[PDB]
């Protein structure tokens, strides 16, 4: 069985693959931790791939998968691995784990203005790739380098630019699918509702993205840019945070301010985030009248390629970091949870989130403002539901390091209380969710459980449509059509409808 994949992968072609080692320094562990994003997943007693396969062409990966079906293995398929519950490389059922790391061409037609991208390939390598060739196209996508376009344009892929161009998936013409039976389906050959599907209706559900076709996007030779951390006192804070969300929200699209914040007793840091598709002139002329509370002063603007930016707020000491896939920025283990809001937040939520972060500093918070081109993509242009009427994203993230690893449950309650308190602030019926932001808290389904699996739509419902809204049944069609047998699967994606021969 197990010499029968590696036969029957022989058989076709497909040679780079490794099985299962004890060997701690083995190249099966190294593949393995290579890209494993969150080390809370990381340790001994998590599950291991039986094998991993590293098809280096739509061919491969066609056949790779045609023939783990022979077998009965679970197929888990690894981009950038940067799931946050790690959905990509565990799995409660023997695997087989596809990493796609070799899968990372990056074809950029400067005749066109648009990009064939392999999904192994990460934002940073995009990116990376995108500023090479030119000064006067960007892309609009998450802010994170190392995270893999395999899961993050499946999910969505909110960014720095989505007030002024959506999602990563709002931005896709074409695309290239491998079905169950190994099928390689364009655009035209999936059809309209599986390419609807695929566009933010969630990783490992609808087959295997070999490669992402997108539209670049103009940007201006120079943008300007700011990261200004203000170390105030809650008082200050609370009042800086709940202007901001007027702010942000109602910011011109060509502008984004958004906010990372932490606290430590009486010290509270907000670091501010801004972008301006423009020149510094404009960008501080703008929040001189609109938040004049930030203190900016003209230094704090600079001006830069989007190239520049993209790797500046990422944190990244130069652009050519972006092309590095490997490098490791924060390697903590960590948990976060997300909110959608759709009324403004009163000033005593800020206020409550600053006095749970000031006693756990292992803890932070991200805030987002929608709004711009956000509000007027319609709710079922993509399965991402969240536009118009939309007002933030919120994130609540712990975090922590080897040392700290005893705390961990005192971090994850501290997490659960914060996620509590916000609750009656919130998005309710249902509390919205991201697919991009998975969370395992709101449930799961065991596709091994019988009597789970034939109540699989209602049960499914909890999640389903929190990160999708109306938009769920759409895509259990589309499940339904392209992966019937359920090949594709995991403990939150979209069931298929059955048959009723059982
Ligand atoms: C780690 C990390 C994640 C971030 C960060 N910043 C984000 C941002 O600025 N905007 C966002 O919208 N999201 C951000 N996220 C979360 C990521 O967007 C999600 O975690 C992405 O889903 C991650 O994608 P990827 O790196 O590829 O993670 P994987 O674990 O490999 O895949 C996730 C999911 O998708 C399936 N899958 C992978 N590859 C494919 C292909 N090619 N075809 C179909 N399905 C695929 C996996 O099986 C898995 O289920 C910032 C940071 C640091
Ligand atoms: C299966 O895939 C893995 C991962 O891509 C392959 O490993 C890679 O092999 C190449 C050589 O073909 C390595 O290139 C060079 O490695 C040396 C290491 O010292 C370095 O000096 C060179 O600058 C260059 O990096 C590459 O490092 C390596 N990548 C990884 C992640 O290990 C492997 O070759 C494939 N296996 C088979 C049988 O094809
Ligand atoms: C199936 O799932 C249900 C609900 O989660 C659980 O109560 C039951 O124990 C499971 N049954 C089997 C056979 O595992
Ligand atoms: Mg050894």
């Amino acid at each position: 069985a197990g010499n029968d994949l590696l036969s029957c992968l022989t058989f076709n072609g497909v040679r780079n693959h490794t099985v299962f080692s004890a060997d701690s320094d083995s190249d099966f562990n190294r593949f393995l931790h290579l890209s494993i994003q969150n080390p809370l997943f990381q340790n001994s007693l998590i599950s291991k791939p039986s094998a991993i396969i590293l098809p280096g062409s739509k061919e491969e990966l066609s056949n790779t998968i045609r023939c783990i079906r022979k077998g009965s293995w679970t197929i888990r398929l690894r981009s950038g691995g940067h799931s946050y519950e790690g959905l990509s490389y565990t799995s409660d059922t023997p695997f087989i784990l596809i990493d796609l790391m070799n899968l990372n061409r990056v074809s950029i037609d400067l005749e066109s203005e648009t990009a064939w991208v392999e999904s192994g390939s990460t934002l940073g390598e995009l990116y990376y790739a995108i500023t090479e060739s030119s000064s006067k196209l960007g892309f609009t996508a998450g802010w994170c380098p190392t995270v893999g376009t395999g899961g993050h344009i499946s999910g969505g892929g909110f960014g720095m630019m989505s007030r002024k161009y959506g999602l990563a998936a709002d931005n896709v013409v074409d695309a290239i699918l491998i079905d169950a039976n190994g099928a390689i389906l364009d655009r035209q050959a999936m059809g309209e509702d599986v390419f609807w599907a695929i566009r933010g209706g969630g990783g490992g559900v609808w087959g295997a993205i070999y490669a992402w076709k997108i539209k670049l996007l103009p940007v201006p030779e120079k943008v300007t840019v700011f990261r200004v951390t203000k170390n105030v006192a809650i008082d200050e804070a609370t009042s800086l945070l709940h202007k901001w969300q007027f702010v942000a929200e109602e910011l011109e699209e060509d502008f984004t301010l958004s906010v990372l914040g932490g606290a430590d007793e009486k010290q509270v840091w907000l670091t501010m985030l801004g972008f301006h598709f423009g020149l510094k002139t404009v960008a501080k002329s703008t929040f001189d009248l609109l938040f004049p509370e930030l203190g900016l002063v003209e230094e704090d603007y600079l001006e830069m390629s989007w190239g520049e930016s993209f790797a500046y707020l990422a944190g990244l000491e130069t652009v050519s970091q972006l092309n590095n896939r490997f490098l490791k920025f924060d390697e903590r283990a960590f948990k976060t949870k997300v909110d959608l809001t759709k009324e403004p937040l009163p000033s005593k939520a800020f206020y409550g989130l600053l006095e749970r972060l000031s006693k756990e500093p292992n803890g932070f918070i991200a805030l987002n403002g929608f709004g711009g081109q956000m509000s007027k993509i319609s709710s079922d242009f993509t399965p991402f539901p969240h536009r118009s009427g939309t007002r933030l994203m919120v994130e609540y993230i712990v975090a922590w390091n080897q040392s700290e690893q005893k705390k961990k449950t005192e971090f994850l309650d501290w997490l659960e209380k914060v996620y509590e308190f916000m609750k009656p602030f919130v998005s309710k019926n249902p509390r919205l969710g991201y697919v991009n932001h998975i969370d395992l808290d709101l449930g799961g389904i065991d596709w091994g459980n019988k009597t789970v699996v034939n109540n699989a739509i209602e049960i499914s419902r909890s999640w389903g449509e929190s990160y999708f809204l109306s938009n769920y049944e759409r895509l259990i069609r589309a499940k339904t059509l392209i992966d019937p047998n359920n090949v594709f699967n995991h403990p939150q994606s979209i069931p298929p409808m059955a048959n009723f021969d059982y």
